[PDB]
């Protein structure tokens, strides 16, 4: 019998009711330098089974507790045993009180506790964050549970589905202000034993999970709106970014994101007031606190003068995945964390459809594509991925709990659900939706519980009828790993799936309940006409008409991608949909227009098509106006350029795309009116982007003109940037290619009076553009100076460098030369060399460049690798696998762009 407090996970004998806690953080140092929180907590909890043994989280907590660490008493008239010790075990994170006798069930006791921490700059927990406000550096107290962090700010039941209601006070500095999940009860009181100090009370939380909980001391100001329905509405950031203008985007689109998700859910927004709040450099990105979400900075706030339009899709689709949260995940909470991928999968998908209602001329449900689908199916394909699902008594420790948020969760559960919702219709999803938030509010749930609600609203119509129970489909999608190549021999109508590897000789090793079959959902056109929705069942192999054609005619699957599964068909069919894409592409969808082209790229890769039939879908983008094909292109292509603009492939290669790119850089210079005014919507907004950046970067004269242009004219007068947001990573990268130190000279100016960091990365890429040597190691030089370079930018402007055909052979030197600054900089901040590593060696393929590799690592012999060490054994892997895939397709692709480049 082990101890139970040596077990990761909670008895289930105690289940807390309700928390006080009182915070207070010192934002000034110990001046031995360090800053501390001071804490008072009470949690009340009742007693389920007789036990002996309170035991409760914390994590990095003193306690000043006079008595033992904690004192117990009973609630009402309950009597409490005495403590016979109070001790704390670190591995598993308790505070374990033992009792000298038990604990009655039905019984309530109340457990009182105090306590200190470190005000650490470590962002879990209660921590500090700091940052310049011109000559001052200022420090702000904030928070961060996810996942397991609530126990290092407080003593807690620290997992999500032992909910309570939490009552907050914040001590704080008086003229800062202080934030919760709720709002303040009134105005702050003068702390009476130093008024400097100020008390503020916070309103009861709703029955809510701790890793939701925030408090945050600054002195922050807002932007604010008021719903018709009384729901306050704000955005929180420094004075200056306030001041600027900075936060009114996300407070024009935050009103529409709640009233589509309050409809979408059929569920009023459950709280008071909403706050969202801009963080400097909060690496964690997004997180979901109920009633007070945080972000960082660039992610929140938007500049209109400097901002380009993807920033502005990021800052819409941010906000809108972190508030379909206030619902789903924090409303209704999966019960334990191997579920993650539900919760994080669910908003993955739902943002695009909160951010259409806000943008709803921007067609942003179709990004999910490029966005989430082909990039999980880059890692999903190989035969290191793994399940949706894992056993919930697989996951028990915080590292455990940290794995689950990665791409598959995220990103492949956002693509399951998708197809799930339109294999049921939106309509039927949504009221299975509706009946699961309303059945589990503020309790919690597994995702059985969803399958169970929809197929609730499935078995209450008889219009959408499904080839076996939501579960037993579903089960495919989310029990095993991968996802099937569905190959259509149009000849016959046989129809075909097995499991999808890239690597055509890998070993899978992990086993399948379903032997890899799955369950399919199959759209699919023909002629242009939609067909018959089609189920593949959990065969090998099938037929049917809807796949059968005759020789003038052409059939397409899964429209608009929304199913999680890749196609290939025979050749002739191939061939009609490449004819039909050169005469009218209008009569394909443009998400499959793109899909032909991501897919046959993966196909060539996994040796199921020629390399050359892939390419041949490339062809009718000279024609294509629009962006997501040419997406699929630039994206499936940097590949090709990575391995052969060193080589005589790339002069046909640039030949080729110049001759692609023309007529589309041709049709934005007359619509844009010479350049003078974007395009209307985003999706064409982003076609201009890309089409100015292949039209450049292929050395197309006139795009190299118009990037010449502006910089000349940017750089007769300084203070008016005459370059639209939109077009500046291409402009002053191509204008820093062709000129000499002028351009470096004055946009290295640039950048160092940047007070934008967006504006100060772009500047930053551009500067590594310059085809002069000299100019390129003299910016190396400065990239380990912090004066001149941020450490943290250090690596990224080496492999902006590496990037450059020019500065490859640049970097790869001085990367080898100063290695040893591993012991400068594996102590001195993180650093990362594993991207440096993957940045400066992602373009070898060959044989004397893996020697080279090879020959780098034979300084084993001390120093090391650090948190790059596993990057180097994988830049030997990639190598390889780069040196056989140049042989094996070199001669083909020379002879296809020399044929195809006019
Ligand atoms: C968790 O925190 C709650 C808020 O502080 C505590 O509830 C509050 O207790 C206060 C004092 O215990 C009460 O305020 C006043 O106290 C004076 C004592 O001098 C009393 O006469 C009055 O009852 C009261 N005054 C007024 C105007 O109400 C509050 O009643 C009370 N606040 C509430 C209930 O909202 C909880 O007791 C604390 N939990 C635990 C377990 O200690
Ligand atoms: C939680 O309690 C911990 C254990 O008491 C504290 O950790 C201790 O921090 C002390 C001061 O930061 C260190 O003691 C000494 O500090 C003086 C100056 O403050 C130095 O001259 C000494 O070098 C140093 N003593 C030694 C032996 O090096 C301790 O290093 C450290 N003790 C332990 C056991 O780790 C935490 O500070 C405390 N945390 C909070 C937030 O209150
Ligand atoms: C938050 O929403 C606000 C209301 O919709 C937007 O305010 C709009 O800002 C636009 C950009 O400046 C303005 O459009 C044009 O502004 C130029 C400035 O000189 C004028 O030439 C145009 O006539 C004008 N166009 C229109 C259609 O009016 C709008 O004046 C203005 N609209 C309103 C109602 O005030 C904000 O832009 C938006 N904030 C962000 C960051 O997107
Ligand atoms: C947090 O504050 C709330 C709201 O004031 C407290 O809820 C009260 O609980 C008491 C004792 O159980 C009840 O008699 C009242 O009916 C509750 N009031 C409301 C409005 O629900 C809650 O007890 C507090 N939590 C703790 C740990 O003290
Ligand atoms: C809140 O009060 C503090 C202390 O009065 C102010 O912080 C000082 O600000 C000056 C610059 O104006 C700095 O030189 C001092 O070093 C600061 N002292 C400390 C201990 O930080 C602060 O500016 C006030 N903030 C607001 C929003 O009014
Ligand atoms: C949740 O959805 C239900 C069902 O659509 C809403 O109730 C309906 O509201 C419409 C719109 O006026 C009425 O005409 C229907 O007769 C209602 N149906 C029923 C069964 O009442 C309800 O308003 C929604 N609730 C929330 C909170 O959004
Ligand atoms: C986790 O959620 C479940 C529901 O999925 C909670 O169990 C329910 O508890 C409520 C209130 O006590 C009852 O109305 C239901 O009968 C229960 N449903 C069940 C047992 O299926 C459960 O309390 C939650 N767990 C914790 C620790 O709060
Ligand atoms: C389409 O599938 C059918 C299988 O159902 C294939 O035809 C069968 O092929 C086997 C091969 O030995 C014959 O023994 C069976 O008699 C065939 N079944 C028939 C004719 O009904 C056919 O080859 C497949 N066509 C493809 C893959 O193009
Ligand atoms: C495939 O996706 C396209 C969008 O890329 C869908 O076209 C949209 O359809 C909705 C409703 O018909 C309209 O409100 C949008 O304005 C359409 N946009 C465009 C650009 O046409 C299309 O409906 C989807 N096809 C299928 C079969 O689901
Ligand atoms: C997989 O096992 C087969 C056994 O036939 C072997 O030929 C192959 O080299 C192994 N591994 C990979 C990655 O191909
Ligand atoms: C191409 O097809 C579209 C949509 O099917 C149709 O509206 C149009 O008539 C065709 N365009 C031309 C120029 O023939
Ligand atoms: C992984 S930490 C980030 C917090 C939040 N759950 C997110 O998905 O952004
Ligand atoms: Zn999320």
């Amino acid at each position: 019998q082990s101890k139970p407090w040596n077990r990761y996970r909670l008895p289930t004998t105690l289940l807390p009711d309700s928390y006080n806690v009182t915070l207070r953080p010192y934002l000034t140092p110990n001046a031995d330098g360090l800053y501390i929180f001071k804490g008072k907590s009470i949690v009340r909890f009742l007693c389920q089974e007789p036990t002996d043994v309170i035991i409760i989280h914390s994590k990095k907590l003193n306690y000043t507790t006079q008595g033992h660490m904690v004192v117990l008493r009973g609630v009402g008239d309950s009597q409490v045993p005495e403590i016979d010790r109070t001790e704390l075990v670190e591995l598993t994170e308790y505070l374990v009180v033992h009792l000298k006798g038990s604990l009655q069930p039905g019984h309530m006791y109340e457990m009182e506790s105090e306590f200190q921490g470190e005000l650490a700059d470590d962002l879990a927990g209660f921590y500090r964050s700091e940052y310049m406000e011109g000559n001052v550096k200022k420090v702000l107290a904030t928070t961060q549970m996810q996942s397991t962090d609530a126990r290092k700010s407080f003593p807690c039941f620290d997992e999500p589905a032992m909910k309570a209601t939490f009552n907050i006070t914040l001590i704080h500095p008086n003229n800062l202000t202080a934030l919760s999940n709720m709002p303040p009860k009134g105005s702050s009181t003068p702390l009476a034993e130093d008024p400097n100090w100020s008390v503020t009370e916070f309103e009861t939380t709703p029955v809510m999970s701790t890793y939701l909980l925030a408090y945050i001391v600054s002195e922050f100001q807002s932007v604010n709106e008021t719903a018709q329905n009384g729901v306050l509405i704000r955005i929180w950031a420094r004075p200056n970014a306030i001041a600027e203008g900075h936060g009114m985007y996300a407070l024009n689109v935050t009103g529409p994101i709640l009233n589509f998700f309050a409809n979408h859910y059929n569920t009023s927004y459950p709280l008071p007031k909403s706050d969202q709040i801009a963080l400097p450099d909060f690496n964690a990105g997004a997180m979901e606190n109920w009633g007070l979400v945080t972000y960082r900075e660039n992610a929140l706030l938007f500049d209109p003068q400097s901002s380009s339009i993807s920033n502005k899709e990021r800052v819409v689709t941010v906000i809108a995945h972190e508030l379909a949260h206030q619902w789903f995940g924090n409303l209704v909470t999966l019960a334990w964390w191997n579920d993650l991928w539900l919760n994080e999968g669910f908003a993955s998908y739902v943002e695009y459809l909160g951010a259409d209602h806000a943008e709803p001329t921007w067609n942003l449900k179709d990004l999910i594509v490029p966005g989430d689908v082909y990039r999980v199916m880059a890692v999903d394909a190989l035969a290191s991925s793994h399940p949706l699902t894992t056993p919930a008594e697989e996951v028990n420790t915080p590292a455990q709990i940290s794995e689950m948020f990665d791409s598959i969760s995220y990103s492949k559960g956002a693509s399951v659900i998708r197809m799930l919702s339109n294999f049921l219709t939106e309509d039927l999803f949504k009221e299975g939706l509706a009946s699961y938030l309303h059945a589990f509010a503020y309790q919690n749930t597994t995702y059985l519980d969803l399958w169970e609600h929809l197929q609730k609203a499935v078995d209450a119509q008889t219009s959408i009828r499904l080839p076996d129970t939501v579960r037993a489909i579903m089960d495919r999608w989310t029990l095993q790993m991968g996802f099937p190549v569905i190959t259509v021999d149009t000849k016959t109508g046989n129809i075909s799936q097995k499991h999808f590897l890239l690597d055509s000789e890998s070993n899978v090793t992990r086993s399948s309940a379903f032997d890899y079959l799955w369950i399919v959902p199959i759209s699919s056109i023909k002629n242009g006409v939609m067909q018959d929705h089609y189920w593949l069942r959990d065969v090998s192999q099938a037929q049917n008409d809807l796949f059968k054609t005759a020789s003038d005619d052409w059939v397409l699957l899964n429209v608009n991608v929304t199913g999680y599964f890749q196609v290939n068909y025979d050749e002739d069919n191939w061939r009609m949909i490449q004819h039909q894409l050169q005469t009218n592409l209008s009569v394909i969808p443009v998400i499959n227009r793109a899909q032909v082209i991501y897919d046959s790229f993966n196909l060539a890769t996994a040796h199921m098509v020629p390399v050359t039939l892939a390419l041949d879908n490339t062809l009718f983008l000279n024609g294509e106006k629009e962006y997501m094909p040419w997406q699929a292109a630039l994206s499936s292509l940097s590949y090709f350029s990575l391995m052969f603009d060193r080589s005589e492939v790339y002069g046909p290669m640039k030949k080729y795309l110049r001759k692609q790119v023309e007529p589309l850089f041709q049709h934005f210079e007359t619509l844009t009116k010479n350049w003078t005014e974007r395009p209307e919507n985003l999706m064409d907004q982003y076609s201009e982007i890309n089409a100015i950046s292949t039209a450049c970067s292929n050395g197309l004269p006139q795009c190299e003109n118009l990037a010449k242009t502006l910089f000349d004219q940017w750089m007769s007068d300084p203070e008016n940037n005459p370059i639209h947001p939109n077009l500046r990573s291409t402009i002053y990268c191509n204008a820093i290619a062709q000129g000499g130190q002028d351009q470096w000279d004055f946009a290295w100016g640039q950048l160092q009076q940047a007070q934008l960091v967006n504006e100060a990365d772009k500047l930053r890429s551009a500067l590594a553009c310059s085809n002069e040597v000299w100019l390129l190691n003299r910016y190396l030089g400065y990239t380990l100076n912090p004066d001149l370079i941020r450490k943290q930018d250090a690596t990224s402007t080496i492999n902006s460098i590496a990037s450059n055909v020019i500065g490859q052979p640049l970097a790869w030197d001085f990367v080898q030369s100063n290695w040893k600054k591993l012991f400068q900089d594996y102590g001195g901040g993180s650093f990362s060399f594993s991207n440096l590593i993957q940045g400066v060696t992602r373009r070898f393929s060959s044989e004397f460049e893996l020697q080279q590799l090879e020959q780098f690592k034979k300084n084993n012999m001390d120093v090391g690798f650090g948190s790059g060490t596993r990057a180097l054994e994988q830049a030997l892997e990639k190598t390889k696998a780069n040196i056989k895939w140049v042989k094996e397709n070199k001669e083909v692709v020379l002879n296809w762009f020399i044929e195809h480049s006019s």
